């Protein structure tokens, strides 16, 4: 019985949700991907020598204009909450997404990873590693730093780690 893991990528506009998801599925960096296009992606893949189907929603735009958002939020098996280390507001807003997930899933905790994207940027970085890690510690969830830019950092690891969390819960 091959399981499906339905994964939902959430976070403020501009943090790199699309770039990360495209890097994962297509192994290329696509800059400035249409900000409002919401795509899902489905593939069989092997993680830690166990096959699964990943059904991934790259969220975009307003929930009230999305055909698929409601079902993915309600039935998702795990979430990536992404912020950009160059956008302090996107970091602050992690709390909004965290609350939203726990409200919709109606649980005290739920599989999720905190993803600090754009760590290839140094001068523009406004959120420190320690700020990210403390937030993850507060929520009792894993923390990972990523870059979707070539060569990508921790992109496969992020999606795989979310699957690992779902399997470990
Ligand atoms: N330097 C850098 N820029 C990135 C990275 N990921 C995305 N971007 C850029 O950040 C902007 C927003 O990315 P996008 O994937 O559209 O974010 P989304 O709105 O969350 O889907 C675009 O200009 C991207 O080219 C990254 O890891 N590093
Ligand atoms: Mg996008």
């Amino acid at each position: 019985n091959l399981p499906t893991y339905k994964l939902v990528v959430v976070g403020d506009g501009g943090v790199g949700k699309s770039a990360l998801t495209i890097q994962f599925f297509q192994k290329i960096f696509v800059p400035d991907y249409d900000p409002t296009i919401e795509d899902s992606y489905l593939k069989h893949t092997e993680i830690d020598n166990q096959w699964a189907i990943l059904d991934v929603l790259d969220t975009a735009g307003q929930e009230e204009f999305s055909a698929m958002r409601e079902q993915y939020m309600r039935t998702g098996d795990g979430f990536l909450i992404v912020y950009s280390v160059t956008d302090k507001a996107s970091f602050e807003h992690v709390d909004r997404f965290h609350q939203l997930i726990l409200r919709v899933k109606d649980r005290e905790s739920f599989p999720m990873i905190l993803v600090a994207n754009k760590v290839d940027l140094m001068h523009l970085r406004k959120v420190t590693r320690d700020q990210g890690k403390e937030m993850a510690t507060k929520y009792n969830i894993p923390y990972i730093e990523t870059s979707a830019k070539d060569p990508p950092l921790n992109v496969d690891k992020t999606f795989h780690d979310l699957v690992r969390v779902i399997r470990q819960q």
